[PDB]
């Protein structure tokens, strides 16, 4: 059942937390942020050159968030990786700790604060997101074994809700090549080399054996299979980790009380999507685009859907259409009861999106935050 005394499950489209000792079971909401850096050359969450790590946690909690998605790369969850970019004068308790002991300390404290953590295997290397869950010198078996060691260790922390199996499965070539050419992810192709729907089942099963109490989060790909993608006019224009159009015909085969679908969705600050042109009816055209790419998974099919990344500069140094985009997206989440989400990012040092923090790592973008906090009321 559980090593921590806490057990997570999905009933209907809602995540519940069970306490086996008190017997309490309540629905939870994930009002989340992404705090990144363990996936980069820093090997640690960013901003610890400017801030104390507990204080960052306390500030996140104080803004109403109760969940952090923590991106990691393979090197950061191995014993002995040295972090760069910590002011030890501000973080004395982190002196001489390796990146793993820091991740342990951060998650423990999060727990004490009542913050859920979702572990995200964000990159295999520490430089960029790979299209597949393996590379030339890192196999799916190494990927799975990395998740098993992570689940073995982090399964002991009550507030770790689960595993976001791989960030942003995607493509590096164009369709039609992308479907068969083995360089990118697919879904419903019937090809184990590339089918993210099949890979998710294999990786999720491995993790549930060691952490049966966890949820498994599964993202979209970019392209799926040609019949799915051509069946919608914007079928070729989903984000990385954003195409869930294949779930209806090819659902992922994990237990229904364990599985959470986790699409990503972005604004004009990340990529100038063609449906962002007002001549295409932006922004009033978006709800139908969101619905087709991922929203029907919940609205029509009844699955838990947690948006795992979304954000943008909200007009601070970026495309002024980002303000309209983020407003419209949060309107649609609220009206369709997409209440669980993780914003990208808490960090201001996201080059195309900024974050909830400003560049001083201390003050927030009030307007951006005010729009988002509508989901938290
Ligand atoms: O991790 C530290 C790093 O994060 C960067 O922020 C990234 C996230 O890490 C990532 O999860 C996500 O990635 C974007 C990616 O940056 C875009 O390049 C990619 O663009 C695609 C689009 O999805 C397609 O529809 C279109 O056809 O192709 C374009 C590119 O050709 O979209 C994905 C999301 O789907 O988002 C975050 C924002 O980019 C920070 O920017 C960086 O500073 C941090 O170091």
């Amino acid at each position: 059942q559980t090593p921590t005394g806490i057990y997570y499950e999905v009933r209907g489209d809602t995540i519940y937390m069970i306490n086996v000792t008190s017997g309490e079971e309540t629905p939870i909401h994930l009002f989340g942020v992404n705090w990144f850096g363990f996936e980069t050359p820093n090997h640690v969450v960013h901003g610890l050159w400017k801030r104390n790590w507990e204080d960052m946690l306390l500030q996140i909690k104080s803004l109403g968030f109760n969940a952090i998605r923590l991106p990691f790369c393979t090197e950061s969850v191995k014993p002995g990786t040295q972090p760069i970019g910590i002011d030890y004068s501000k973080n004395p308790d982190l002196r001489g700790l390796d990146s793993l002991q820091i991740m342990e300390k951060i998650i423990k404290k999060a727990g004490d604060l009542g913050i859920f953590v979702l572990l995200d295997y964000h990159r295999i290397g520490c430089t960029h997101i790979e299209p597949l869950w393996y590379t030339e010198d890192f196999s799916e078996e190494d990927f799975i074994n990395t998740w098993i060691e992570v689940a073995k260790r982090f399964g002991k922390y009550w507030n770790v809700i689960g595993a976001d199996l791989k960030n942003e499965p995607h493509s590096v070539t164009s369709p039609p090549a992308a479907y068969t050419d083995g360089t990118g992810a697919t879904w419903g192709m019937g090809n184990p080399a590339t089918d993210w729907n099949l890979a998710a089942e294999r990786i999720g099963k491995a993790i549930l054996k060691v952490a049966p109490h966890w949820l498994i989060f599964v993202e979209g790909t970019q392209f799926t299979n040609p019949k799915t993608d051509s069946s919608y006019k914007w079928g070729y224009n989903a984000w990385w980790g954003g195409n869930l159009m294949a779930v209806k015909d090819y659902p992922v085969n994990l237990p229904r009380n364990k599985l959470v679908y986790s699409p990503h969705v972005f604004g004009p600050d990340v990529y100038n999507q063609p449906y962002f042109g007002p001549a295409k009816g932006f922004p009033d055209n978006l709800p139908d685009i969101w619905y087709h790419h991922f929203g029907y998974v919940k609205l029509e099919l009844g699955y838990s859907v947690v948006i795992g990344e979304f954000g943008g500069k909200y007009g601070h140094g970026g495309d002024p259409r980002d303000v309209i985009w983020q407003n419209k997206l949060v309107d649609w989440m609220i009206e369709n009861k997409f209440c669980d989400f993780f914003y990208w990012s808490w960090n201001p040092d996201s080059g195309d999106t900024g974050g909830i923090l400003q560049d001083d790592w201390t003050t927030i973008w009030e307007d951006k935050y005010n729009n988002l906090k509508r989901l938290m009321d």
